[PDB]
DNA sequence: TGGCCTGCAACGCGGGCATCCCGATGCCGCCGGAAGCGAGAAGAATCATAAGCCGTAG
């Protein structure tokens, strides 16, 4: 079973990765100014 | 408190007029010296191209 797929999966995965990195990795919050790594460590 | 400005009377010589000599000057012919325009060459400068570090991620 080899279903034919469109190239748009590239852009979809890129958008998903960009959203994930922007939300949960890089940008801290304004209520405490702490990264999720620092949060988990504390 | 001391010096500049000015009225006044007496001494002084320069301005005004006449004139012949002199030196600048316009003109003409002749000789020369920057010039300036374009063109070629040199230096000065701002735009365009390849990471490096910052800290997590694989």
């Amino acid at each position: 079973i080899t279903p034919v797929n469109i190239e748009e999966e590239l852009k979809s995965s890129y958008l998903d990765y960009a959203m994930s990195v922007i939300v949960g990795r890089a940008l801290p919050d304004v209520r405490d100014g702490l990264k999720p790594v620092h949060r988990r460590v504390l």
